[PDB]
């Protein structure tokens, strides 16, 4: 009867205000403001505890606290991360462009969420007892889902410090298991830290950096002595590849894809050193000379990798190897290690070559031609088919798959003529379990 006289019936108020622009108000903010508190909470509780656990206090005043935490905040977070991927992963680059602000300060407290986990994991894998796992699950999803454009072109200065604080962080813990592996290898605070590093450091590690080499995050995040750092991580990496012994040999495989996702993910080459002042975004040319008589560079581009050999020295190395034909236990450096390195190195620096930019040629940076992706291809093929019967391996499979993003570069049709053999012996040798391509 209201309607069929007109009178209009009319939603009670009108609306004072719209903060739809607010993003202080929005789930994520809130949600990322209480996971902060609490990480923040169980992080002055922890530090109480390292006091309290060394004196008479040994049961624990906030042991439901604790539970709570590292029963409920950390699965949480995983798998809040893993559903919510793309979100935070888009920043105006392209990805979820169907919609899907994380907004600036939301990505700079998933950032700030990531520093601070970082910091509780710090040395604490005995501690966070059957649950570091967790941790370090939360560490892979969190790190896999930074978005270090934004972190680098906006982000606030607490944050940006919290994250090369975290990366010069991890790099010291590491030299420090470098050295004391050195000089303890003679038969426990040396024994924590080389477990933590296993535990912890490596997967992490490789993670953030396969993380950075997908999605092309390394030409912003490590310019300004990000790079020194990172030159320090290799370095110390490779040194720890060298090392010879039983404390390492059971480490050796998650090493080399550590190293490699961190070739993938670092911006400058490494092993052209006698050409990288062609690379304009180099840290070398960038802050100069002048500054690193003021900072605690080496001030030379060959001596910031001295043990670590040069592009050439290491194809006539493995070449060599490729004729000689050692077995695995003679020497398992190279073939462990090795071409992993190459391969993510030449897949990372093939579109930096001079064939992608035919112009301005010569000036470039990674000399990688043709025939030098068809040899490096060739030489992996002649190691496989010379120790493909002796013992094989599992190292077998993530050579190829870590051969895998070589091969795009040749074409299957050139790549007969001198794949056919391996065919041939497949055809003669059908009693294998190991498959490629």
């Amino acid at each position: 009867f209201l309607q069929i006289n007109g009178y209009a019936v009319s939603r009670g108020f009108k609306d004072l205000e719209l903060d739809t622009p607010s993003i202080e108000k929005r789930f994520a903010y809130s949600f990322l403001q209480q996971l902060i508190r609490y990480v923040d909470e169980a992080h002055q509780y922890i530090l109480e505890f390292d006091g309290g656990s060394r004196g008479k206090g040994e049961h624990f005043p906030y042991e439901q606290e604790i539970k709570f935490f590292a029963k409920v905040v950390l699965p949480l977070i995983d798998q809040y991360f893993k559903n919510h991927r793309l979100y935070f992963l888009s920043a105006a680059s392209r990805p979820l462009c169907s919609g899907g602000h994380a907004s600036n300060k939301e990505k700079e407290m998933v950032t700030s969420l990531f520093c601070k986990l970082g910091v509780l994991v710090r040395h604490r894998i005995s501690l966070f007892g059957n649950d570091a796992t967790s941790i370090v699950n939360c560490l892979h999803i969190l790190g896999q889902t930074l978005d270090a454009r934004t972190v680098m072109k906006t982000g606030l200065e607490s944050v940006k410090s919290a994250l090369r604080a975290f990366l010069d962080n991890a790099a010291e813990d590491l030299e420090k298991t470098m050295e004391n592996l050195k000089q303890g290898q003679f038969t426990k605070g040396v024994t924590q830290i080389i477990n933590y590093t296993t535990v912890a450091l490596l997967p992490m590690l490789s993670s953030l950096f396969e993380h950075i080499g997908q999605h092309q995050f390394g030409e912003d995040l490590i310019l300004e002595d990000v790079q020194v750092s990172c030159y320090r991580i290799l370095t110390s990496l490779y040194a720890l590849g060298t090392s010879k012994s039983i404390y390492v040999e059971r480490q050796r495989s998650a090493l080399g894809e550590c190293l490699a996702a961190f070739a993938g993910a670092f911006p400058v080459a490494f092993l052209e050193t006698h050409l990288d002042k062609h690379n304009i975004y180099s840290i070398y040319n960038t802050k100069s000379s002048r500054e690193r008589a003021a900072l605690s560079l080496p001030t030379n581009v060959e001596d910031v990798c001295p043990n670590i050999p040069s592009l050439e020295k290491l194809m006539e190395e493995i070449v060599e190897l490729a004729e000689s034909g050692i077995r695995y236990t003679q020497m398992p450096h190279v073939m462990e290690v090795i071409l992993p390195m190459l391969c993510s190195y030449m897949s990372r620096w093939w579109e930096h070559g001079p064939e992608n930019n035919p112009e301005r040629a010569e000036m470039c940076c990674t000399a990688l031609n043709s025939e030098h992706m068809n040899t490096l291809l060739g030489n992996i093929l002649k190691i496989i088919y010379n120790n493909l019967g002796i013992d094989e391996g599992a190292w077998m499979k993530r050579l190829a798959v870590f051969s895998q993003p070589i091969i795009n570069k040749v074409k299957p049709q050139l790549l007969k003529t001198h794949f056919l053999p391996l065919m041939e012996k497949l055809k003669k040798k059908a009693a294998t379990v190991v498959s490629e391509e």
